[PDB]
Parts: C-alpha cells; sequence; structure tokens
C-alpha cells in the first residue's frame, strides 16, 4: 500500500485580539476559531515512523498566536492569506496550507451612544474563510456567511411540482418560508500575498453586499420556487463584484405544518384561517446550487 | 413504599402563531417551546397501573395548541397563566399545573431602513422565558426571565484583594476582559387568580425591557472589581423600578480569556500593558449566583 | 434590598486521573467533570465590593486538582464528600460547599477477549453522577444517580384506558414501541461527616450497580400499560435492596415512534398489526416523574 | 449566469424498522437517519422558476418510507443502493442520487446472561455510515465508514524527534496519554449496478467488523511514536483483507491531556514520572488525516 494523500494540523484554535485606539479611547475586538492543515514531503512519518519531517501541531498553534500578534487579523481573507503563506515559506518540505477561519460576532453595544468597550454576541451567524495556499499555484479563497436564519410568514408559494403515486403533498398559494442560509463566494485565483493586499478593501465590502442581497432578496421576492430565489441572489452578487468566480448557496428549509383543529368544536385553523402551526425539527428540505459566469 | 411527589406531562412542544393586521397588512410572529407538567390525585397510576386518572400527554399537547389558538400568546406570563389555569379548572384530580415557556427571537428585518411587514431574522440565541406555577387555592406564581444573553467588555474590569493562601496562584490585576452569559430571573408577587394577572398585563413586557436595559447598561458602565458587586447593582435597580417584584436572581458564568506569554519567541511583548492576543478558554469557568429581595 | 442567597465557585473543571498497579502492569483511569459552589459569610463582596472574603474560583480549581492528587477519586460519593469537607473545614466564613461530579465512562478494551492493560473505549454516553452537599453543623447529603441511559423495547407496552374528553384524539393501543432516556436518583440518609461516609464506602458502587440492573431488568421484563407503574416497580426494589437510601427519583423523558400510514400508496399495509416502518419523533415528548420513599 | 451544479433533496429523515421473526419471537430493530440528494435536468427551477421538473421534497420522504417498507434496510450499503437506484429509474430527468445513511446502535440487552427478545440499549454514540452515489451509467460508488468511536490509552504512546525551531515549545516525551475519535472510511471499487451490489452483500458487514476490529487492536497494541505511523498500520491491514476496497481514509482528532504542575504547593509531585492527575483539554486539538491506497510496485 501507498499514501495517496496526507494532511495534519491543528483544529479549533480560539483566538481573541483587541485593538486599543489611544487617540479616541475606542476598543475593537475580534474573535475567531482557526484551523490549519499542512501538506508536503511527509509520507515518511506515516510509512517509516519518521518524525523529523513533522512540524508539531503545538508549534502550529504558537505560530497562529505569533502571526496574530504581528499582523492584522481583519479582514479574515488577509489574515488567512498571511498565515498560510507563512507555512509554505518557512518550510521547504511543506507545499500546501489550508487555513480555515470562523469569525464570531462581537457587535459594539448602543447605550443611542456606541459604547467604546462593550460588546454583545448579537447572533449566532458567522463569517468564514477557507484559504488554500499551494506552492506555485498562488492563493484560492472561498469566503462565506453561514448560520443566518430567517423566516417570512407569507409571500411564498409551492405549486406545479411533479405529481405521481409518491406524491401526497397539497399545492399552496400562501405558506411560511424559513431557512438557514449558507453562502460561499469564490474569489479568482490570486498569484500571491501581494495581489491579495492590493485587494483588501474588496473583502469586507463584498461580505456586506452578499449579506444585504441575501436579506433583501429573501424578503422581497415572492416566488413559488426557492431555487429561483437562490439564483437571483447569486446573479446580483456576481453582477456586483468582478473578481468573484462562483457563488454557492445552500439552504436547509424549516417546515412549519398546519394543525387541523376541526375535530375540536369545529375550530377552523387550516387555509385562510391558519394561525397556529407546528415547527418541525426534521426532516428538512435541502437545496443547493453553484452559479458562475456565462 | 409510597409516592412522595409525582409530576407528568408534555415537554418540547414547539408552537408558532402569526398575527395578521387587517388595515396595515403588517404580520407578527411568535414562536415558543412549551413544557406543561401536572400534579394531583394521580398516585394510583403509579401504584396500581390505573390509567383512568391520566390525562394523556398527547392531550396536553392538543390543549396547548387549542389554548394558543383562542388566546393571546403574549406576554407569555399571560399565556402561561391561561394555560396552567385551564388544567386545574377542567379536572378535579389536577391540583397544580407547571408551565414553562421559552420564547425565541424573531426580529422584523430592516430593509433599506424601512421595517418589513412580514420577514424576520433570528437575531440572537437570547431567550425570554416564564415559569408559571398554578396551584389550587394558592393562586399563580410567575418567574420571568432572560437567558442566553452573551456580553464582553475588553477593559474596565478588575480583580484584586481576594484571599491568598497556599492554594492561590492567580496574580492580582487592574485591567482584564470580562465576558459572561447572563441568566436573570425576576419573581413576581403571588397573584390571586387569572383576574389579577389580566390586570397587570402591560407591566410584563415593560419589566422584561427594563431588566434587559439595566443589565446591558450596568455591565458597560460599571468599572468594577467584582462580578458580585456588579450583579448586586443590577438587582438593586430592578427591585427599585418595579414594585410587584419580590426577588431578582442573577446567574453569571464567567468565561475566561488568558494572556498568552509570547516572550520566548524573539522576546515578543504580549502581557501586561502589551497584551493584545489572548486565548478564550472553553472551560473551566467561574460561576457566580445570587438572590436579592427587599428588607 | 438584601442578599437572600448567594453562592459562587468553579463549573466544568475536567479532571483525569490514572492509577498504575506497578505489580500487575494494569492501569485504570477515571475522568470526571466537577463543579464546586461555596456558600458563607460573603454578603460584603456583593454589597460593598469587598473581595477579602472571596476565595478565588481559580483557587477552587487548584484545590480540585490538589485534592484529586492526594485522595481516591473513586467512588465519586467519597471524593465529593472529601472535597466539600475540605472547604467548610479550612475556611471560617464558609458554611456550605456544593459539589457536583459527572463521571465519564472509560471501559477497558477487550482485545481477543483478554482485558487490556491500558486502553479504553467510551462505550456509552451514559453518566454516573453525584451531588454532594456539605453544610456546617448539618453533615453531608449525597444524591447519587445515573443518567443518559437510553433504551427501547419494540413490544410489550400498551397504552389504553386513560381519560377521554374533547381534548383527546389519541387512539388506544395494545402493542406499541416504548423508548425513553432514564435519569434515576437515589438519595442517601444524611451522613454526619467524613468518617460515617468512609465506613460506608463499598455500599456506593454496589448501589449504583443495583440501580442500573434493576432499571434495565424491570424495563425489559415488565409488560405494562403504564409507564408510571413500571417506574414505581423500579423504585420499590431499589429501596428494598438498600436500607440507607431514603428516596428514589425517576425522570423518564420518553420518545415517540409514530406509525406511518402508507395505504394511499398501492394500498400498502403498514399500520397496527402490520406496522414495520415507523417515524421516530425528535419532539415533542412525554415526561414522567416521581419520588418514592418509605411509608 | 449559469448553473454550474445543483442538488436538492431531503435531509434528516428519521427511520425505524422492526423485523419480527414469529418462529422464535425474536425482534430486531434498525434505526437510521437518511439524506437523499437529487441531480439532473432541473436547471430551469432555478433560472426560470419552473416547478414542473421538481420531485417535491415531501415526495422524496414518502419514497424513503415506502422503499424501507418493501426492502431490506440492512446492510445499509444495499439499502442505499436500492434507494438511489430507484430515483434514476423512476425519473428520466434525474441522472444522479446521493444517499447518505447514518445508522444508530440499538444493541440487544442481556438480562441475567440471556439476550432479550425485544429490548435494546443505545450502548454508544458510534455510528456506522454509508455514502452512496448512484450516477447514470457510471454505476454505484460506495464510501462506507464508522465514526463516533472514542478511545484512550494511558501509556505506550510517545512523541519525540520532531522538527524544533523558534516556533517550538513542545517538550519531547516517551510516555503520554493518547486519545482520539476515530473516523474511518473505506471506499469500495465501483459496482456496475444493483445486481453486482446484491452479490457482494455478505462482504459489507464483514468489512465493517474487520475495520472496527483492526482499529481497536492496532490502537491498543501499537507502541507508536507517531499517530501517523499508527493510522497507516490500520489502513494497510484493512486493505490486505478486502480486495474490493480501493482506498482507506482515516481522520483522527487528537484530544490532549495536559500535565498539571502542582510543585508550587507543598512541593507536590505531579509531572513526568509521578503524573497522576491531568487536565483533559476541550480545544484546541491536533487533526491527522490520510488516504491509503494500493501500491503499484510488484
Ligand atoms: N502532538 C503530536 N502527536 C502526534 O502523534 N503527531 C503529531 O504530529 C503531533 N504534533
Ligand atoms: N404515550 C403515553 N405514555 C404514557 O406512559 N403516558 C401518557 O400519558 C402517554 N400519552
Ligand atoms: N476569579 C474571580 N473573578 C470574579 O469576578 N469573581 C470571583 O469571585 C472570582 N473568584
Ligand atoms: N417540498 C418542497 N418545497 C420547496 O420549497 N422546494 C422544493 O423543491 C420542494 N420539493
Amino acid at each position: 500500500s501507498a499514501v495517496k494523500a496526507a494532511r495534519y494540523g491543528k483544529d479549533n484554535v480560539r483566538v481573541y485580539k483587541v485593538h486599543k485606539d489611544e487617540k479616541t479611547g475606542v476598543q475593537t475586538v475580534y474573535e475567531m476559531t482557526v484551523c490549519v492543515l499542512l501538506e508536503g514531503e511527509i509520507e515518511t512519518s506515516y510509512t517509516k515512523a519518521d518524525n523529523s519531517v513533522i512540524v508539531a501541531t503545538d508549534s502550529i498553534k504558537n505560530t497562529i498566536y505569533i502571526t496574530a500578534k504581528q499582523n492584522p487579523v481583519t479582514p479574515p481573507e488577509l489574515f488567512g492569506s498571511i498565515l498560510g503563506t507563512h507555512f509554505i515559506e518557512k518550510y521547504n518540505h511543506i507545499h500546501a496550507a489550508h487555513v480555515n477561519i470562523v469569525c464570531h460576532r462581537w457587535t459594539r453595544m448602543d447605550i443611542g451612544k456606541p459604547h467604546p468597550h462593550s460588546f454583545i454576541r448579537d447572533s449566532e451567524e458567522k463569517r468564514n474563510v477557507q484559504v488554500d495556499v499551494v506552492e506555485g499555484k498562488g492563493i484560492d479563497i472561498k469566503s462565506s456567511l453561514s448560520g443566518l436564519t430567517v423566516l417570512k410568514s407569507t409571500n411564498s408559494q409551492f405549486w406545479g411540482f411533479l405529481r405521481d403515486e409518491y406524491t401526497t403533498l397539497k399545492e399552496t398559494w400562501d405558506r411560511i418560508l424559513s431557512t438557514d442560509v449558507d453562502a460561499t463566494w469564490q474569489w479568482k485565483n490570486f498569484s500571491g500575498l501581494q495581489e491579495v493586499r492590493s485587494h483588501v478593501p474588496k473583502f469586507d465590502a463584498t461580505w456586506a453586499t452578499a449579506r444585504e442581497v441575501t436579506l433583501k432578496t429573501f424578503a422581497e421576492d415572492n416566488s413559488a420556487s426557492v431555487q429561483a430565489t437562490m439564483y437571483k441572489m447569486a446573479e446580483q452578487i456576481l453582477a456586483r463584484q468582478q473578481l468573484i468566480e462562483t457563488v454557492e448557496y445552500s439552504l436547509p428549509n424549516k417546515h412549519y405544518f398546519e394543525i387541523d383543529l376541526s375535530w375540536h368544536k369545529g375550530l377552523q385553523n387550516t387555509g385562510k384561517n391558519a394561525e397556529v402551526f407546528a415547527p418541525q425539527s426534521d426532516p428538512n428540505g435541502l437545496i443547493k446550487c453553484t452559479v458562475g459566469r456565462s
């Protein structure tokens, strides 16, 4: 037998960093969870028990802290870039670095005044980046939002789908639509650290756009197909930023079922009279697509 | 042997109710998870396998749905009271209903600065709960709370002056991160029946609001050297601002962030005045509780 | 306002300890998560920012490690008693320690049916736990328990003859699935202090063993139409077997499996007698409780 | 724009089946969570809102129950294959089904040393999984695996002779605790259709059993200096005992147990050789992965 693939690294490294502005007094905090896996001339640690080729997982840990110490940590795309580039450069036998970064929200609180040093976790929503640094191939970056959960109580439908002897579902012209939204936009390959730094302002700006399109489309679109809603979201993101190659959406649906109460004193709670529903934990629809340029 | 205590019922009954406005076309959503437990003359179901005194747990579920259909689901203090009352009035063997409610956030989305008539975002894992205890001839006990509210402040928190002995290694410190989850409970004065409850309805949302605000505002502003110290200030003001509350309870996990000493690597400065990069700890955590009532 | 109640301490302290038999070669491990909350004359920390009455939570943490180093960690009833006793003995102003311990399974691996000297598998999420209360001048209260035990039986369960009103829709049934997680608590007669506890050491493991075995066996054998009656049987036998227990407490969150009607499809038969494929429901679920003591 | 990829379907379908043998009266339970995703000529639901090409996700759910009703659910490699094959046959516009199946453990209880005919216990959170890709005329790819297997050995594990530089603080060590979750994936050689899959049915359970047991035994016996070295021994053995496996994949998170220096307190003795009490860490953790295949040498 033979190694067809190997990577190893450190997962779940929690990192906090603060930025104290001494002029205005204002503090700013950043919290993230970091995952780094390395590939390279390491066959022999598997085949031959040879550890000399292994940069220890504990040292990878140190490097993360050291790197955050000395470099910006925002936007995550730049940090993940610096961090990965370091590994392919400090070590001759390491030729690929995969860096994963989960950004946790710490929004500054309003006491109508922004407070200079106090934050609240105002949502379990995350902002993430996967950055792959391969020797001679530059830097690929997938950027994403996830954990964004929404509901609209009307202006969705579902009718006209395939009907056979497996179908029981009734068609509907007014229904609840709810979903978690996970959205990944993929950047054009960058050639190295360099080209990445010249693009820094685009990253935050693109996140904000991606979030805002998602929110506003989901809210204003009145469709009978979640598919079509997702596609319109992707289009505008593509339209709005030249450097993005692909947009990818994954929406896990949350069903809310009607509850027939007519067995009880003829209470009317279906159709136009539906007021009380039963949120279902499972099962759940799951819809994806990846959308690119023509 | 003999049965000292017995309770049974339905847990985790997910409920959603929509409100549609007529004129305006604005919709409002409410979603909760409801738990209802019954007490009463039910011993023989344990001792003699007698099911004739069991209201089926499936029926408790239908009851929840139906009560929610014919009644306001908000404030949940009301709704709990209506639902616990129904039990003791419909059944002579049932003498106590215990109703737990967890309300989940569905905030209305802001779209280009306008508020959207029918879309919402789950904008925090934070919850608003009530526990309502309806006991035959003791009226209605209500515990209101907020939990899951997670905060950090990067400075203006200290910790010195604690006892030291041959178990201590903590250094003292005049600047540290302070992050916690906030669990806060306010107990209302006993109420006599649904009647009295109906009549204090607007005090309910108002006091939740007040509670959130005092917690938030006190946590930002207090430059304190004691989590105990800050909590107590929070409780005091809530007692001060609402006559009908008898006790305030705070439970605060105190989630630690460690300084990472980076000096062994090219003498790098990351502690004291210089600390910029820290390791949040998943565990262990400090836990500080108290109940504060009037004198 | 006054402080009605207050405690503080260290939650989620994970602790591992290994025992090496330098004779046999045989190693044995223990891993638990520990929580220690102190009570005492500590008002002033809350009222007047005074920390000189605060034994830092950090030092509570150090103390767990230190005690675990010098004492047996098994049975956890012992160690919790030793641990809470240290606190009220060494601090004048501390009058109560509450110690909680969750023990995680590391069962010895069988490699070619030989027990292995040093490898273990987490063979279940089931926990063994203690709650230990050490109050000054009141001695030691210990609640021992098992939780996270999940079982299922595919037949020999019925449910019929419960109460039927205009809230009821549930069909009565003579063969159904019964599944539940089992949370079971046995409460020891008050001990007077560390000595009394020690002289009872071997009763602890033995009792946990019996509670488990009684639980499984009664659940498997009992062909009942009432979950209540099954729980009660379990509790009698636990009391009959161990004099020193005062009460036994059972919390049964039970999980539903619904029939799936498939007759709309080619008249396929999947209900009552013909039921084979079922849909397990994540929620809601029934929840049944009791405390049984001696009359 | 253009749809470059699209899949839609039903995730988290919980399913239980009971098999009653009325000879003996023994009953056997299966429970699993099922995910089915469809691909094929469905672009237009996205670009033009056309629902006429969508099999409604509620219908995918019905189909899972009905198939479980009319077929065996075990081994999950067969069930998945049946289940996926059905979607490519019933619909022309569907060209691929991806089926994911998590199986949950219900082990028979022993009461007084005898198996009970009809009670079971969730004896572990360990799962047995299949991923089954059923694509038009490329037949049936099947990744099988186990996950949720948590193990610890408290000595006979070492770590020394690793690269040292100005990022390193780790002490070399010759006795330490090794714990991990084991996640392990065997990839089967492509099968040409259902037919081929039924005629390998007995090999499914046996390979899961071997895979598990090889994992257990190697983990316990190896005195390694390398988690890598140890994962590689496991994969080699699996590959040697089943021909129809092409690749083995291992993914091992290592959970750390730190030493606690207690020497500042009454000179207390708790590191290297007298270490008895440790601080298990929730995070961070090492993650070692590898795919192991067959050699091309002779
Ligand atoms: N700590 C540790 N242990 C291993 O077996 N392998 C590794 O790579 C590291 N870093
Ligand atoms: N299914 C079930 N089982 C019980 O033991 N008690 C109950 O009330 C119900 N509804
Ligand atoms: N470490 C710490 N921090 C607090 O705010 N309060 C406390 O009581 C302790 N022990
Ligand atoms: N049942 C359902 N609901 C949707 O919104 N979209 C879909 O595609 C299906 N199949």
